[PDB]
């Protein structure tokens, strides 16, 4: 019955800082803003920012949100965010270029070259420990 | 230059339980499973489940992940998951039918009828406090 992802909503403590991050560094389009949140769009992704002034960010675990990027744009993106002072949380190890960075609250983000099909094809050629396919 | 959402990765304490939930209850297709994770697909959404020992779930905030559903399927989906004993975390108040439910770790999920455009149109008629559009 479900059709795919409809929207992603992130708690944010500092709404102005988060809008500026997602709009200006990550290139989201700001579609609406109000006293307690904002709606942005990137491709078909609907992002909601929900203002929660006491929010401290997530604890340390592997939950994260990956955005796509083309191969030819990857190096420039990584270099741009590095030059802006963005903090990284992981060095890439899996198939396809990836840049693993934190948002202003500490949500874990990724910019990734590739998709599920390229991952599965790389895994078929070199399956992970215990790996089995559909 | 980012293209949209590439994948969503969730930390899970009980990888078997989480696969069963997303595959068998929510209808994701299991594409690959290994000792420390799984890859599933729903429409264009690539979901990765990452095994995380002793993970206790997120703390309480509004961060959540919404999946789309057709209007004609909404009521039967909500009824199905209620019958299966899924726990709800919010009663719908915003435009478009929504069912707000927890996964086995306590990740906050939503099944939603509507999209960003239907939301913006409704908000222009009944705006949130301080709302601005662009
Ligand atoms: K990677
Ligand atoms: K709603
Ligand atoms: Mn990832
Ligand atoms: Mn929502």
């Amino acid at each position: 019955m479900l059709t795919g992802l409809n929207h992603l909503t992130l708690a944010v403590a500092d709404l102005p800082a988060s809008i500026a991050f997602y709009r200006d560094l990550l290139g989201f389009r700001l579609e609406a803003r109000w006293d307690q949140g904002a709606y942005l769009e990137l491709g078909s992704l609907w992002l909601c920012l929900s203002r929660e002034p006491q929010y401290g960010g997530p604890a340390a675990d592997y939950t994260h949100y990956a955005f796509g990027i083309a191969a030819a744009d990857f190096a420039r993106f990584a270099a741009q965010l590095r030059a802006h002072g963005v903090r990284e949380w992981k060095q890439n190890r899996s198939e396809g270029d990836s840049f693993y960075f934190l948002d202003p609250d500490g949500h874990r983000l990724e910019a990734h070259v590739g998709d599920l099909r390229s991952r599965l094809a790389a895994c078929r050629q070199a399956p992970y420990a215990g790996m089995r396919f559909a």
